[PDB]
């Protein structure tokens, strides 16, 4: 589990969104596994606006932050899970790293800020849903 709190927005994995998230919905996209809801309190996270391909992510199944090299956001095939059938997920970046069911939501960050959140994994891989192209998170 995990979320990004930027301004008056909460960014979470769409497959882990709560009823309160759906009842205060700002934007959602199943193809990216992202959902954004509105919040009453202001958040402290800042979004990265860069082209970094190295950063650090939080892995809840190890209570550790790991440095990783990750691919550019692209369309990747993801195996069937209890949340989605086997399909192509867009704006996904892959890296070599530990991930397990429960690790979704952990933040990936670079020197410029938050890059994205854990969304996929398996066999020594971890995939992150990019959020750097969502410019509207920085305003309104
Ligand atoms: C990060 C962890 C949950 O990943 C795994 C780690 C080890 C084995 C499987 C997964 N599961 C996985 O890749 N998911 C399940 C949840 C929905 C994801 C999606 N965005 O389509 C796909
Ligand atoms: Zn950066």
């Amino acid at each position: 589990s995990g979320a990004i709190y930027v301004g008056n927005y909460r960014v979470v994995n769409r497959h882990l969104a709560t009823h309160n998230d759906w009842a205060n919905l700002v934007w959602e996209d199943s193809s990216r596994d992202l959902l954004v809801s509105s919040t009453t309190a202001q958040g402290c996270d800042t979004i990265a606006r860069c082209d970094c391909q190295t950063g650090v992510y939080y892995c809840s199944s190890r209570r550790k932050h790991y440095p990783v090299s990750f691919s550019k956001p692209s369309l990747i095939f993801v195996e069937a899970s209890e949340y989605y059938p086997a399909r192509y997920q867009s704006h996904l970046m892959l890296a070599v790293g530990h991930s397990e069911p429960g690790d979704c939501g952990g933040i990936l960050r670079c020197q410029h800020g938050v890059v994205g959140i854990v969304s996929t994994g398996g066999n020594g891989l971890v995939g992150f849903a990019d959020v750097r192209d969502l410019l509207w998170l920085d305003e309104e």
